[PDB]
Order: C-alpha cells, then sequence, then structure tokens
C-alpha cells in the first residue's frame, strides 16, 4: 500500500502543493526537480495539482502528519512542563504527603498547569520494580531498601519534637524529661516506617510513658492534641504542618532521639529522563536545605 | 426425659465434628466419648464429619448451650473510674479523625485510667480478633460482620464539596457545571466506603479534571488550603477541616448516596460490662 | 465447666423453679426425688430456690434454652412454610423465569410470606455440583445434562408458535408457510438452550427467512413486535406472557418443529428434604398439566 | 530531508517490534529489512524489542502514518436504501429492550434491506472485535474503551421505584420509610451499571426486605403485575414497562447516582459512511 505510494518526499513537495503554487519559488525553496516528482505524484495519483478537491483532501492531512515528524524535532531530551499532560507518580508517607504536596501543587499551578500528580505509600505494590518499570517516577523519605539501581539526593534532616495544645494547663517549652514522663501521651506506632523505633529508644533509655492512646497513623494527632491534654512525640515537619491550624505548640524533645533523613529517590534508568529531571529539580528547589 | 450431658458433648462433637477429636479438649478419653456417641446415636435414633439431621438439631442446641453458659459464667466487673483496661477499636482514618478527639476528651472525665488503641479494619482478621477479644469494637462500613455480630447504626455520611474560603471561582451551592470546570483532588481510599465515589462520578458521566490523586485523607486540608483545588469529602471530615485549614463546603451538585457508619461488637461480648459501657459511650457521643 | 454443672435434668426441675413453687405437685408432675436434686442444685449453686434474684436470672434463660430442645420436637421431617425464613435457589432460563415466577410469587404471598426466593440461569456456576451441595434447590427446563444423581418430573410440553402484532397489515393466523417465508423476522439465537436448533431445523427444511434482526435473548421481542411488522418464532409460554401486554397475536407454526419438554429437577440427596418436597409440590400444583 | 519509506517500515518495526519479524508481513526479506534498520539507526543516530527514544518518536509517527493512510485509502460507499450490510451492535438487555424497538421501527423506513444483530458486551473481547469490524457499535457503560475509541454520551439513566397501579400501599412519591416497609424484587445484573444499586442501597444503610432476587430484567414487568412487590429500575425500562404491565413509578426516595449511557465506535471506523450513518441515527433517536 504505502510501499506503492512510494516516495513521500513528494508529499513534502505536496506541502508546497498544500501551500498554493509558488512553484518556481517552491522549486528554488528546483522547478525541474519538482516537475518530474510532481508529475510522478500524478502518475501515482490521477489528480492534476490547478487545485483539485481531493488535492485539498490531501493537502491538510498531509501537513499534520508531516508536521508531527517535524513536531518530532523536539527530541526525547525535550520536555515542556508548561504544556505537558504527563502524569507523575510519587511514593511517600502520610507525613511526606502532608508536607510535600501543598507547596508542590502550589508551585505546579504556574509551572505545569496541565500535568497530573498521583501519590502512593512506599508499600502499595513493590516499589523497586515499579520504579524500574516507570510506574513510579520518584520516591521520598528514608527508604533504606533502595540501594543498587537507585540514585538518591538528600533533601533535609528533621528531629522529633514534642507537641501539645497551646493553652495546655501545664505543658511547657522547652519541656523537661520529668514533665514528659508525668504527662499523658498519644503515640503513633507508624508500622514499617522510620518512626517505629521511637518507643524502643525511649523504653531502652528508662523513660516510662503513660500511653493513653495509640493510633497506627498521624491523621488524627492534630485534632486529638487540640481537644485533649495529651502530648505527642512527632516528626518536626508534621509539627510544622499542624501548629497553626490546630493551635499547637512544639518543644525540643527532652529525650535523646536520632534525627530523620528525608531523601529524594529515583531509578538509574531515569537519571537522564527530561521530565523526571525537571520534577527532581523542582523538588530540590522547593525542599532542599543544603545552602541554609 | 433424656440426659443433657450428652447434649453438652454434642456442641464439641460439632466444633470438633472435624473429628480431631474433641475428647482431648474435653478431658475425656476417646473411648468414653465413643460410648457417649453411642448414647447419642441411640437417644437420637440417628447415626451422626458425617452430619445428618443432627445438623438441623445442632443450631437449636447451640442456641441452647449458649444462653445457659452465659447465664452461668460470672462476668468481669467494670469500674470506669478505676479501670486500667485497654480497649482495641477498629476504624478508618476518617473514623479515627472524627471519633478519637471527642472520645478522648470524654474519656478524660469519665474513665481516666483506661487505655485506647486503634487499628485499621483489615485484616486481623477482624472477625477472628473480635471473636478472641483482641479487638473490642469496630466502626464504619463492614459488610462481613453479620453472623455472631451485633450492630448499630451511629450515623450517615453525606458527601459535600470542599474548597478554600477565598477561592476565586468556587461558589456555594456549587453548580454541576462549575464542578466539572474546576480542578480536583482525588482520594482513592481503597477498600473503604469512600473508595467508591470516583467510580460513582465516573459512571454518572461527570467529567472531572483530576489534578491530584492521593490514597488517603491526611493531606486534603493543607492541600485545599494552598491551592484552588476542590475535593469530594464526607461531611464530618469537612467539619473537622473547615476551621483549622480555612475551608468552606458546598452541597454536592452530583447525586451521591449516603454511607451508613455503624458500630459493631461480637455477640460473645454483648453482656460484657466494659464493652457495654464503651459502646454506650459511642452511642451517646455520636448517634444521630 | 458445664461438666461441673453436671446434671441439667435438674435444670428441667429448675423449670419447675422457673414456674414458682407448685412443689408437691411439681414432684408429682416426686417431692423426695425433687428434694435431693434441688438440694443438689443448691450444693451446686449457693442460692436457696423462696425465689432469689439470681434464681430469676436463671429461670428464664433456662427455659428458652430448654425449650429449643423441645422446640426441636419438630423433626428434620418438619417444615413450616407459613413461618419459614429459608431462602430457595431456583435455576431457570429467562423464559422460565418470566413464566414461572409471577404465579409462584403470587401463590407464595399467602402460603409462605417470610421465605426468600432467588433465581439463576442454568450456567451461573456449575449446576450439578451446586445442586448436590444444596446451593441450588431446584432446576426447571429441559436440561439433558442432569442425569445420574438427579430425579425429574414432567411439568408440561409446549410448541413453538409464530407471533406478531395484532394489527399487522398482512400477517394471518393460522399463518401459511408462504407468508412465513415472505415476511421479515426477528430471531433469537438463544445460545446453549433448547431453542437454538430452530434455525437449523428451518434451514434444513428449505425454509428461507429474511432475518431483519437477531438478538441473543428474549427480553426485547415483545416491544419489537409491537412497534414493527416483524414476526417471530417463539416458545408458546413466552407468547402466553406477551400476548395481552404487548398487543400480540400468535399462530400455530406453519413449519414442522419439535415441542419443548419442561421438567422439574432436583438432586437425589434432597429427594426427602421437607422444604424441597414442599416447594416441589407447589410447582407441581401450579404448573403440571398431567390431568388436563 | 530524510527518506520517508523507512518511516513506513518503522510502524511495523513497532507492531513487530516483537521481532517475529515484520518483514514476512512486509513482503520484504529480513536482510533487506536489516539494511533498512541500518538506514534507520543511522538516520536517527539511535540504536533501536529493545526500544529507545524511538519509543518517544513512535507515537508522533504513528500519528503521522494514520492520517496519511486513511486519506489515501478509498472508503466503502453506503446507500441506506440499497445497503444489504449487517451491523453488529453490543448492548445490555436493558439497552436491547430500550433501543431496538424504536430503532427497528426507524430502519423500516430508512434502510429496509440492512440486517441488525445484537450481542452482549462481554466478552468478544469487545475491543478486539470492534478493532476487527466484527462489532460496529457499542452502547452503555463501558470503561475499558478509551484508547482507539471515540465515544459520545446518549443520555443518563435515572433510577425510579416501580410497582403495580392498584398497589394497596405504595404511593408516589414514595417515602424512604415506606420503601423499607414494602417487599422488593432484586435484579443482580452482574457486571452492568445497574448491578451496583443493591450495593449502594446496602452501604446507605437502607434496610430492604428482599423477597425475590433475579439475575436479569426480563421478568420484572410480569412479576410486579402479579404481586405487591416493588422494584428499583432505570427510568427507561420503567417507561418500556408501565403501559404493557399496568405499572406506575415513583421518584426514588434514596439518593442514587445517574448512569451515563454512551455510544462507542472504534477510531478506525470514524470515517466509515455506514458506521457514521447508523451512529448518527442513534444520536438522532436517543440523545437528550
Amino acid at each position: 500500500m504505502d510501499l506503492r505510494d512510494i516516495d513521500l518526499n513528494l508529499l513534502v513537495v505536496f506541502n508546497q502543493l498544500l501551500l498554493d503554487r509558488s512553484v518556481s519559488t517552491a522549486g528554488e525553496k528546483t522547478q525541474p526537480a519538482v516537475s518530474n516528482s510532481l508529475k510522478r505524484l500524478r502518475t501515482a495519483l490521477n489528480d492534476d495539482l490547478e487545485p483539485t478537491p481531493y488535492a485539498l483532501h490531501l493537502a491538510e492531512p498531509v501537513i499534520y502528519a508531516l508536521n508531527t515528524l517535524q513536531t518530532a524535532l523536539t527530541t526525547r531530551d525535550s520536555f515542556d512542563p508548561f504544556a505537558s499532560t504527563r502524569t507523575f507518580n510519587l511514593a511517600m508517607t502520610d507525613i511526606g504527603e502532608m508536607y510535600f504536596m501543598p507547596p508542590l501543587m502550589e508551585a505546579l499551578a504556574q509551572r505545569a498547569p496541565h500535568i497530573q500528580i498521583s501519590t502512593l505509600r512506599p508499600n502499595a505494590g513493590n516499589l523497586k520494580e515499579d520504579m524500574e518499570s516507570g510506574a513510579v517516577d520518584l520516591a521520598l523519605g528514608l527508604l533504606p531498601e533502595l540501594q543498587t539501581g537507585f540514585f538518591q539526593r538528600r533533601l533535609f534532616r528533621h528531629r522529633y519534637v514534642c507537641m501539645f495544645r497551646k493553652d495546655h494547663p501545664s505543658a511547657k517549652s522547652p519541656m523537661s524529661l520529668k514533665q514528659f514522663s508525668e504527662l499523658e501521651h498519644v503515640g503513633v506506632v507508624a508500622l514499617n516506617t522510620g518512626h517505629g523505633e521511637v518507643d524502643g529508644l525511649l523504653e531502652r533509655a528508662g523513660i516510662k510513658r503513660r500511653m493513653r492512646l495509640v493510633v497506627p497513623h498521624f491523621i488524627a494527632i492534630g485534632p486529638i492534641l487540640h481537644s485533649t491534654d495529651l502530648i505527642a512525640t512527632v516528626p518536626q515537619r508534621f509539627a510544622v504542618r499542624c501548629e497553626v491550624p490546630f493551635g499547637l505548640t512544639t518543644s525540643p524533645h527532652p529525650a535523646k532521639l536520632p534525627d530523620i533523613a528525608i531523601n529524594l529517590f529515583w531509578h538509574a534508568k531515569y537519571n537522564r529522563d527530561p521530565g523526571n529531571m525537571w520534577l527532581r529539580q523542582l523538588f530540590v528547589e522547593l525542599f532542599s536545605e543544603a545552602r541554609h
């Protein structure tokens, strides 16, 4: 079929036939080189192109089809954030979501209005294989399982802090270890995260706590602290998200706890993928505290 | 006038109709349980894991041994002022966010020394752990729990549209046309009642520009606060979010079904003072 | 536990303790036989039963529990349709459903108000195994695959007829073969049913048909015939269901077609199951044309 | 100015990137297709089933070869008065019942010699058979069809409650209380849009005495006619049922989402005169 339509370079001259005439110039754009090829376009196609109906039926659909090969001039190395309609999938924890997503979406509103963002927890499917396959573009957090086929970039470190409602009858900042051990706590187990070791670190330090409430995740901590005299041990970025909205106060933690490293992860296979690079750089711009 | 002790043997000739056999649990030797089985087949005129009409009789007699055992066994006393007991409650993140703050506020004045621990509904498995007492109460939409579970509807979730106050476009009440013009945050919420919403809107032919999709509800407040995105959320989540994050709601322009949030407890703990006390507290605080 | 509660025949005497006193008579219902056993009921249970609180806590829950063993007096051979809350599962075709279900539900409204009926097509799961397991109580139709472990009872035979709208411009009853072959048809493939052989029987008889429309099932036939000049070859029971509602006329079929046998099927395992027997007999009563 | 014939080869170096290889379909020998592949890798400076940035270029060039081939290939003429062509349409039983009578009535006056054949949506598979032309049009709620399928919403199903006219209790409009008092017929309708209804009512906490459950809609009319049962049905089924079976409807007291019924056709037949004619007929008859 198309092998019988043969040379389509003659369809590039049919672009000069999609433009009307300009023929000696369209040759010079030569006229004898055109003449045989267009005559051959006609030996291939009965119509004398002198504009003919079916010639108009060929003129425009040729252009778009020819143009997409020229629209292809933008290489794979090209990526236009302001026009992209691509979806990016990002792995992060609930805290990661709560912290990263609002300023990201805020920035994306201007820089990439037409893209879509989807998030997931680092345990939805299998993170490694999904990132290698391109199902997940980036991951955020500690993630010690991401090693061989993965690059990583440090975004920031944040400590655990103690949080409680601002008009607490007795809680003070900076909080003493004594008061910490006398007040009542709401704790997050946070299974399979970096935050699970906290209870062990405290107990192995001889720091007893009256655990009035234990929840598996962070969603309710803000409202709980707001309406009770409980206090909580939480990551500082979470505390940052919660302080003003729930009328909460934080304090440097009276206990010795390690800080948490939050890194940006991507697979080696996409180290040079333009869209991935762009989003990566946006994350670095918004959240990296290197030059602080 | 046929002896009843053999009937006592029957219920474990049912649980261990699996013929492992029961006698080891009974404390009686298998020959004695076989003599007992002879007394059974004789008194019933039926040879009973081959199960006959004894299957038909098993449930009337299971209904018999149940009430007799409960009325005989003494139950654990419960003093709310003094109790140091830990209650384990199964609920969703929405459920946690809505229930826990007013509950804990209430527990501070009614039962100062008890401990509460919450968990996600699936998968303990929940029915098993509620049978064993590992989980005391369950909350929300849980279809699996019918046989052996008492239930009670606390309330009905109604869906609304949530956005920030000073949103340049969004109005209340919002049109269905404006709803499809604006940009949305999606909450997957897999395997919960709220995980159906996107599907419902899809099947209704409601076109929706999905700018952001998250699996859960934790970031919705902050996200709406800092963007012009709109969300489809349960009303009570919205009431938990409005003031802290500076958001308003509109009645949802699309026809969405309400979702009944119920309270569940296993039949084995229907008479347990502590369980009764806590679940009555849930009814007092949250039922409409 | 209950082995320590020992003799519960003493709970049957505790039924005479659930009734209040009547003691010499409750003995005669003897008094010394009672006396040691009730004294022993007391050596087992501290309370002096003289009505005591916990004695009242024992009185009623004992009765219901004792009564269910006496409520058990109704044997497996017993089945009360007027009080049953049992669900019956019935396998049948769409035509079978359309024909059987309305007079059945009509009859059930008085005879078994509290039972539930569910239906399914003879190809939902695997019919044989589901009927042997009790997942399906009865099946209705031809069903030649139901042989070894199954009993069957003939309900009726019905022929194929020709159906068309009552004010058809030309269609007549009784219809001639000529007119049948000249008019236009809507046909039902009815895959994996007894009705699929029809087209083959007609074609192998040299009867050409102008098939204007072919549908896989019967749901639309009535409305289609009502609004068109098409005619259809359909089972007569279907025609019975459709004639008046859709303003249709039927005619004895001009072509030689075999009639269809509709039988009632149940598994041997449930030949004597009282509820099954009852429903079976209700089907025989409502639909059997033996003594016609 | 790089030659285009190699680009023609590329699209089958894509379909047969599976490297079976394409050349057998091409009619060219594999050595010539390998020389062609050398011209490819040379002109593109990229070594392309290992697929590189040529994957990025494959779709712009698939977008290229598509329009060029369609505009070149002559299409089949269609004369509705004379056409003897058979159209295969995929739809549900509800869809069949609603669409077929007014369609056939219309076809009797517009295209007397064509033949129509309907089938159930799953599983041809539908997308495959619509690609091959075995199935011409699809109708209803079909989520699978997005890539390579043009679609258009005909209308929206709204759920109502149906019962017989002289029903001793049922009123219009029906209360939600009366809805839970009366007895119901259930339609499973597995894997259709309407198979969700029971689940929606369940999750809303709408108690429903389910006296009868059937898998499909064929018997609902006759059943309602001869009993005091009520049903939850799409409005158009109800309008097909009211007069023949002596039934009325009430607005559904429960909040149920509408269900968009769309019309689907494969992109490969978007320019086909007959397909265009029939689907335009569907739009003329049924779109609201």
